């Protein structure tokens, strides 16, 4: 059914299988040290595998991303205990900058590093805390990431598909099916992740750190390139300043290819702007136009089935939220409503 997922999951598995600093047995020791708030021990453990002689010259993207993952868990940990990692680990910042250069990603761990690039076995999976809730959080992202990447590709493909073609309805239907995985992620998070443990125990590990004279955010699910998908789908031409700033904030943390997708579509009319213009010119008497628009409305429905329950999850956590979530929700409803009004 979701036949496009495989190639994305295989690209993640390559990084997850890589251990170029031979760090697996070492990183497993980190949760114990975190529980004990043993800052000197955390540094000492990192120095057991941190390269001091620059990066091995035969490394490609896979090795450098895997290295960033394994050092990365130490970065959020050190900052969790109140320390700038670059300040307490001499020689660390150059290695972080070298790995940023090798991966074209920021100089710390991102969501990708800690979820899909992180091996799944109990004797391999890297973790800040070792807690069941952190493991369930990783699983919730693994449920939908590959499917989301397939969805980005489908959205880009749909963008060049005429609403007059029966291919428009078919592509949209297929798109909707991939985006249902985001819904499955939030349902999973609801079932398995305690907001008490999240806010008190996990959230402290996601503070920003300073590298290269700026601040880089911690590896949250917010970094999922869903904002790129919707930039193409409906948001590229938005003049809403809060929204624009949101997208620009997280842009540095997504894969290079999705930063390029983002740039390609910026300014330019979004998919639904073009679709609705096409519908207004040709008319909804055209069977394919009607079917296309109907299928497109279902795409917005599934986005809303992710977004509204995600907002309640976040509020339940903050109870024991950032206004941006409410505003994005509002924008999504208005986009869907534009699609409905065309019908
Ligand atoms: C208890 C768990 C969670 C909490 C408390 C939470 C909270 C938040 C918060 C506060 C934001 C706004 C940015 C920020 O301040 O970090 C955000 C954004 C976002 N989060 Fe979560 N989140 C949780 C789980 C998840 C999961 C499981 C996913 C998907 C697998 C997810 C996906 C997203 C996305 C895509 C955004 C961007 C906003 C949007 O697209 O609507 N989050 N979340
Ligand atoms: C959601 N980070």
């Amino acid at each position: 059914t979701l036949d496009r997922v495989g190639v994305f999951a295989a690209t993640h598995a390559a990084v997850a299988a890589s251990d170029p600093l031979q760090a697996r047995a070492l990183v497993l020791q980190l949760p114990g040290l975190n529980r004990n708030k043993d800052v000197p021990g955390i540094v000492g453990l990192l120095r057991e595998f941190l390269p001091v002689r620059g990066l091995p010259s035969g490394w490609g993207f896979v090795e450098a991303a895997a290295a960033m993952r394994d050092i990365g868990f130490f970065l959020g940990s050190l900052k969790r205990h109140g320390h700038e990692p670059a300040e307490v680990v001499p020689g660390l910042e150059p290695v972080l900058l070298d790995l940023a250069r090798a991966t074209n990603l920021p100089p710390r761990e991102t969501l990708l590093h800690v979820t899909v690039w992180n091996p799944t076995a109990a004797d391999a999976q890297r973790s800040y805390t070792g807690l069941p809730d952190e493991a369930h959080l990783l699983e919730s992202v693994r449920i939908s990431m590959a499917a989301l990447e397939a969805a980005i590709a489908l959205t880009v493909e749909l963008f060049d598909v005429s609403l007059r073609s029966p291919e428009f309805a078919q592509r949209s239907d297929e798109l909707e099916a991939y985006l249902q995985k985001m819904v499955e992620s939030i349902v999973y998070a609801y079932r398995f992740i305690s907001p008490q443990v999240f806010y008190d125990e996990l959230r402290p590990f996601y503070e920003p750190i300073r590298v290269g004279g700026q601040s880089y955010l911690g590896p949250g699910a917010v970094e999922m390139p869903l904002f790129v998908l919707e930039h193409v789908l409906w948001g590229s031409q938005s003049d809403d300043q809060t929204y624009r700033e949101f997208k620009e904030t997280y842009l540095p943390y997504v894969l290079p290819a999705y930063r390029a997708v983002y740039a390609r579509f910026s300014g330019e009319p979004a998919l639904i702007d073009r679709a609705l213009d096409e519908a207004r010119a040709v008319g909804t008497r055209d069977e394919h136009v009607r079917a296309g628009l109907t299928a497109l409305e279902r795409v917005f429905k599934v986005l809303l089935r992710f977004r509204a329950p995600h907002l309640k999850l976040a509020e339940r956590a903050y109870e024991v939220a950032p206004s941006m979530l409410g505003e994005l929700l509002t924008l999504t409803y208005a986009a869907r409503s534009r699609v409905r009004a065309a019908l």
